[PDB]
RNA sequence: CGCUGGGUAGCCAAGUGCGGAGCGGAUAACUGCUGAAAGCAUCUAAGUAGUAAGCCCACCCCAAGAUGAGUGCUCUCCUA
């Protein structure tokens, strides 16, 4: 039911834990998250926290698996790291790097300027195709999202910011 | 004021001057991000992103009778 997980920490991932919460320092950051109440966990002897509902209701079921996954998220994230795939396809659309900032072509009246955060590293190593990595799958999401938000794939164009391998319906007209 | 022409100030306009804003915060519909309940999935149950002439602040004018009657820098006299 995923209630029940193992938690894989390989070497170099310190798991910091604290009372209602978890600190990982990992090779490539340190990322922090606060348990919730039902939710408890303890390291479980070796390198595999356990994440034990503590009360009985239901509530109690949802968030178990839910933090459990979220864990694996951490840990996941500082040791593997997260990636992410665009694809500006058609005429004209193209993007292109400006250290901090990412500046698309994308047929405006004006080319869009997204302004990157740190915690991101963005890079285009082929002029269509955008690529974007991060430690925190949350915030990866949110930027990929983000790009694809001013020009979703339309259906006869079939053609605008597909994030990579995403199914896109087209029609005849 | 007989009827007419012309007219300063005033008041007017069919004249003139300006104005509806970087606005910023929550949102509704909606699109999402991570994600289990339900060993897939799902925008949601935890948590978060975007976003409407709509809501609130901003704008402009009153306003401490706001009896919850605010604030402070000056004054005014202690001789019966």
């Amino acid at each position: 039911r995923i209630g029940k997980q193992p938690i894989t920490v390989p070497a170099n991932v310190a798991i910091a834990m604290e009372g209602q919460d978890l600190k990982v320092k990992g090779p490539l950051g340190e990322l922090s998250i606060t348990y919730p109440r039902e939710v408890l966990v303890e390291k479980q002897e070796s390198g595999f926290l356990r994440v034990r509902k503590a009360v009985e209701t239901r509530r109690a079921n949802q968030m178990h698996g839910l933090f459990r996954t979220l864990t694996d998220n951490m840990v996941v994230g500082v040791s593997k790291g997260f990636e992410k795939k665009l694809q500006l396809v058609g005429v004209g659309y193209r993007a292109t790097v400006e250290g901090k900032d990412l500046i698309l072509s994308l047929g405006f009246s004006h080319p869009v300027r997204m302004a990157i955060p740190d915690e991101l590293q963005v890079k285009v190593e082929e002029n269509t195709k955008v690529t974007v990595s991060g430690r925190d799958k949350s915030v990866v999401g949110q930027f990929a999202a983000t790009i694809r938000s001013w020009r979703p794939p339309e259906p006869y164009k079939g053609k605008g910011v597909r994030y990579v391998d995403e199914v896109v319906r087209r029609k005849e007209g």
